[PDB]
């Protein structure tokens, strides 16, 4: 009913990725979108999971995450928009069919970046809220976008005002 | 003894992450960086993997991967760093301590992106090679990095040249 975001610190080693994986499977969780890195501690990652469902599911992530030793700390990110950001990255291959400079002025308007150009299309990186990234690919001429690689949500809560 | 990178395209249902965890896991792959968004085709996501081994590694994860029925297509990276480009992307939350000026100067060299900011800190957002991101990451105070959120590598094939 709601999309919920959660952050999550585990501790790197082989086979862990496998682990969270398999409790979020076999609990029943939706989830929408997943990010993995490393975190601000090293040694640590830190994976941004996002998940379809009701109230109760904040509280229930958090119960059966912790169910895993390697599961370090799991922090729920505020449900308020304005009190989050949220960010997606994209890569965009798209061939080009007259249209240059059409595309060209879109990056531009998006504050994207072209990085790889041939005479048959370019690859361009755009980052920002997900309805910008989409918004964004949307707009391109759909018989011409040869490939997309998208991560999922990046997000932190704001620094508190 | 190389780091490898492969793109995936699944299809994408309930179960699917949890059955390639497993199958990377089970026949002993060392991946380093995991990347999955939505791809060019509606349905099916697309997944960066970057996979630390020797040169039979990618032709390995492919047979494996071609196991299951939800893995549509498997294509290798090319392992030319200049045939290819490579993209990861980090959200910051950086505490300011006298030092405002250094952090915000250090931002628009590596052409980050401030997205949150109160009198303690900031957020920042960077994206470019990882050894971009990396560079940039250590040259904070560390003591004032509160918190890093991360994606893996995304990364496509050049348009031929
Ligand atoms: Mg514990
Ligand atoms: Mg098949």
């Amino acid at each position: 009913i709601r999309e919920h975001l959660v952050s999550m610190l585990v501790h790197n080693k082989p086979g862990v990725m496998r682990k969270v994986a398999n409790l979020f499977a076999r609990r029943g969780f939706n989830i929408s979108s997943i990010t993995v890195g490393e975190s601000e501690t090293p040694g640590l990652s830190r994976l941004v999971i996002m998940v379809k469902g009701d109230d109760k599911t904040i509280e229930q992530i958090e119960k059966q995450a912790y169910k895993l030793v390697e599961v370090v700390k799991v922090t729920p990110i505020d449900p308020l928009p304005e009190n989050r950001v949220e960010r997606e990255m994209a890569l965009i291959k798209v061939r080009f069919d007259e249209d240059k400079q059409e595309i060209f002025q879109l990056v531009e308007i998006f504050r994207g970046k072209i990085i790889d150009v041939s005479r048959e299309g370019a690859i361009i990186e755009i980052t920002g809220a997900r309805s910008k990234v989409e918004a964004f690919i949307n707009l391109l001429p759909q018989k011409q976008v040869e490939e997309i690689a998208r991560t999922g949500i990046v997000a932190m809560n704001r620094w508190n005002v």
